[PDB]
């Protein structure tokens, strides 16, 4: 059954800024941020709303080589935004199920807090590369490169 991990960071970032890049300006961003992970991002279905298709190409040393992600939420109004896994990365680990929900709210003008829930399951036992006091430290990492990259 589904389990749930829940973190945060806040970010010395405007959070229209953050918003941008985080739900609709992505898709150059990635690359350039995690160029030890990922090689590009395809948009395959959609236009950046719900149902959204994006496949991130990993680089050539990396299996499996690649993810497909659906946008599941958009919330425009709250600033959430909700990515699922849904073939490949880390259900090629172990996990028959992962989920990541952001969501932003202004603590200041230039600082925003980002709220991060993850959902997820595995049918056995799991390595710990996917446990997700795992995977949420690279969640984490990534929004700090996004407010570095904002900076
Ligand atoms: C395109 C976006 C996030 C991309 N996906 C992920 N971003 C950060 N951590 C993750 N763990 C699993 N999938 C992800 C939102 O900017
Ligand atoms: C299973 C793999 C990566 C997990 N996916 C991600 N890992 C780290 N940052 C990300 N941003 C978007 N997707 C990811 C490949 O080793």
């Amino acid at each position: 059954m589904v389990k749930e991990f829940n973190t945060q960071t806040e970010l010395s970032v405007r959070l229209e800024a953050l918003w941008a890049v985080l739900s609709k300006d992505f898709i150059t961003v990635v690359p350039k941020v995690l160029p030890h992970i990922v090689k590009d991002v395809q948009l395959i279905e959609g236009d950046g709303g719900v149902g959204t298709i994006l496949i991130f190409n990993f680089l050539p040393e990396v299996s499996p080589s690649y993810q497909r992600e659906e946008i599941t939420e958009f919330d425009e109004s709250s600033h959430e935004i909700g990515l699922q896994v849904i073939e490949g990365g880390y259900l090629s680990q172990g996990l028959s199920y992962y989920k990541t929900t952001f969501k932003l709210s202004e603590i200041e003008e230039d600082k925003t807090l980002v709220n991060v829930k993850i959902s997820y399951d595995h049918d056995s036992d799991i390595e710990e590369k996917v446990t997700p006091t795992k995977t949420s430290q690279s969640t984490l990492m990534y929004l700090r490169r996004l407010e570095r990259y904002l900076s």
